[PDB]
């Protein structure tokens, strides 16, 4: 299934999430991203960060060239790095992530982060320059479309009440699961025509660079557990699934062959009204992403939201 964008293109509401830390070889990258879109992913998500463009790009383009997919029944994202937010800087930005991916166009590009940074060191950039500057690489047809990631709804006004905009972001990709399941964010969203993309809604990878291990792990979590076990299903897939049913697109990453084929699943079944509010009843503030390299700068997204 597919979700209408407010642009009129349209979006897979299950990704492939790609990255990998730094120990994983970058030709895994490339393997993983083929097994994904043979168990029938289509929407992959990437980044100038996850320093992969080169082999989910060739991913990509061996698959086209295989015959099992048309570039048109792919949907690519990448995403602009906050160094990059000075305008003069954006389309620069995204014509290096199509050399790299060796595509003509993506089907989105996001600002991945509302954090400037200096072309742990901070910018300061208006916003709403670097949203200009995303317009004209829609106009130029280097992007299908555009949005934004880690905006909260503040952050995210600030574009929409923009004078002369001439395109909403399509997206807010921001991370939401069970225990952070971003619920007042999401109708606000619904309210705009604006879809909810979910990023580490299987807990995230746990980086010890990002995240406090101490954190409770969310595919351990004892009413997901027992949610599996009355589906028959796994921990991973009613958390997806939970997601599907609240209207939000959701990714998933795993370099594992048997949990790529198993996340496809999601669609082979059904929570009920009642399994959806047990699983609502978890929610805790907990974002994964929780470091001092983020929490201390002047557009911290998490400052709002009380
Ligand atoms: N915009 C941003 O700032 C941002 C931030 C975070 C993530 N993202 C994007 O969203 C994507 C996904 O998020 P994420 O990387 O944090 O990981 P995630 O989807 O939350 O996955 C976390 C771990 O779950 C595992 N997994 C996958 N399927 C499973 C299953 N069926 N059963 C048990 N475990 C399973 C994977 O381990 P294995 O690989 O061993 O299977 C993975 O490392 C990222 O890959 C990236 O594309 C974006
Ligand atoms: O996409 C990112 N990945 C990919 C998922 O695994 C590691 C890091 N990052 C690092 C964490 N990032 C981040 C930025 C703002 C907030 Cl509020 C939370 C996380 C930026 C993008």
């Amino acid at each position: 299934q597919c979700v209408k964008l407010n642009d009129g293109h349209f979006m897979p509401v299950l990704g492939f999430g790609t990255y990998a830390p730094p120990e994983v070889p970058r030709s895994k990258a490339l393997e993983v991203t083929k097994l994904a879109i043979e168990a029938g992913f289509r929407h992959i998500d990437s980044a100038h960060l996850y320093n992969n463009e080169e082999q989910v790009g060739l991913a990509i383009r061996s698959k086209i060239a295989d015959g099992s997919v048309k570039r048109e029944d792919i949907f690519y994202t990448s995403k602009l790095w906050s160094t990059f937010h000075r305008p003069e800087l954006v389309r620069p930005a995204l014509e290096n992530s199509l050399k790299k991916a060796q595509l003509d166009y993506v089907d989105l590009y996001l600002i991945h982060s509302p954090m400037s940074l200096k072309p742990v060191i901070f910018d300061i950039v208006d916003l709403c320059t670097t949203w200009e500057a995303m317009e004209k690489c829609k106009d130029a047809g280097l992007a299908k479309s555009i949005g934004v990631s880690n905006f909260n709804r503040r952050q995210l006004e600030m574009i929409l009440n923009k004078p002369g905009l001439k395109y909403k972001p399509v997206c807010n990709q921001v991370e939401c699961h069970p225990y952070f399941n971003r619920s007042k964010l999401l109708d606000f969203c619904k309210s705009k025509d604006i879809v909810l993309v979910a990023y580490s809604a299987l807990g995230s990878q746990r980086d010890k660079r990002w995240v406090d291990p101490n954190s409770p792990v969310l595919l351990e979590d004892p009413v997901l557990c027992a949610l599996a076990k009355k589906h028959k299903r796994t921990p991973a897939l009613i958390a997806l699934r939970y997601q599907l049913q609240r209207g939000v697109v959701v990714l998933a990453k795993s370099y594992n062959e048997q949990r790529i084929r198993q996340n496809v699943q999601v669609f082979e079944f059904q929570l009920t009204a009642e399994d959806m509010k047990a699983i609502d009843g978890l929610d805790r503030n907990l974002h994964y992403f929780n470091s001092d390299s983020f929490a201390s700068h002047p557009n911290y997204p998490y400052s709002d939201e009380y």
